[PDB]
């Protein structure tokens, strides 16, 4: 009953890794879960649904773990705090580089997949401005730009460039260095004076 | 036989702003050009061919653009400098949202148009890099991140936001201050100890 929708989970990911949607079918998901086309057909209508739960379960494995760090208040700089918040986006979707390729790709078809992504980019973007506001009222950062609109274009910068390191785009930062290239960036607009 | 090519353009330009590619047909743009259907296969194989054209003119535009201030030494300060250059392409594509829009999503679907934005995608970035690295030199940025580390992000943060903020994303920067969101973030950043 359940580990068949599991079962067709798996290999939607697995399958993934080798080539986009449009190149699996179902066939190709009822196989690898071990069922007949029919029973696939209980469990998911269309292998674009197949997509958007996987992609459901990542950005909310990313929501859940940041809001794990969000009730944790860990002894550390500044530049920690931030790094470790971006390193839960790095480490969930670097460990779904397909599913996050292909949810990235299901945007422009998919009013579904928007949706759901436009839902989460707005609360990590609310979040982020949340804590800026909060440095700013502790006399820790300085009133420079509004914060919902740096916490957007930085957030946005996240998005593209974990994204373009992900699927080795060229022009790409290497993803061994993005890590540092974001922190960097989000300490110094959100610090700096100038 | 050449403005014919020219009508075509324009008759996709117009169209692009009211609905997608998927939704113009070479009827519509030999139609709107005043040419027969065979007549249009005479100047374009398919329509993702004249869009291919389109933005290959707006992505020339602005890279030309570019180039008249990269070779006049404007008397101004460091931010007015990075400002009045992010303004190139904030003036270029959002005079052209529509093909931008189009050109945005046709990365996705046709490796021409991929290659195209990666081509010139890696020569701005290329420049950005030249400059801070000559800001650098002459003591006035401090050697923080590697440059052509920094300028990658920086760009690709350029083109998600100020594409997200065309089409009205949710989230996105309002159109009218997504200028100054930029600009703050790269002097920020490229300045910035810390
Ligand atoms: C300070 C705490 C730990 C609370 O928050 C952060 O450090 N954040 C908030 C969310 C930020 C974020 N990045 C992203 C995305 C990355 C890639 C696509 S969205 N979404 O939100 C990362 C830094
Ligand atoms: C200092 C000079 C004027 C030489 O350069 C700049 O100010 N730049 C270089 C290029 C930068 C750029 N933005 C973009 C993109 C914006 C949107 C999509 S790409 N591409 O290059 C903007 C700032």
């Amino acid at each position: 009953g359940d580990d068949r929708e599991l079962a067709i989970l798996a290999t939607a990911e697995n399958l993934l890794e080798d080539r986009p949607l449009a190149d699996i079918s179902v066939d190709d998901l009822a196989k690898g879960a071990g069922i007949s086309r029919p029973t696939f057909y209980f469990y998911f209508p269309s292998k674009e649904a197949v997509l958007l739960t996987l992609l459901d379960r990542v950005v909310n494995q990313a929501d859940m773990a940041l809001q794990t760090l969000a009730e944790n208040p860990a002894d550390t700089d500044r530049e920690n705090m931030w790094r470790t918040g971006i390193n839960v986006f790095f480490e969930t979707f670097g460990s779904h580089k397909a599913v996050t390729r292909a949810g990235q790709a299901a945007r422009a078809t998919s009013v579904e997949v928007a949706e759901l992504w436009s839902t989460f980019m707005q609360k990590w973007i609310a979040y982020t401005a949340a804590v800026i506001d909060a440095e700013r009222d502790r006399g820790a950062a300085p009133r420079t730009l509004p914060a919902h609109e740096l916490a957007t274009a930085l957030n946005l910068m996240n998005e593209r460039t974990l994204f373009a390191s992900f699927a080795g785009e060229q022009p790409s930062v290497p993803e061994a260095r993005v890590l540092d290239t974001l922190v960097h960036i989000w300490v110094t607009s959100i610090y700096g004076e100038n």
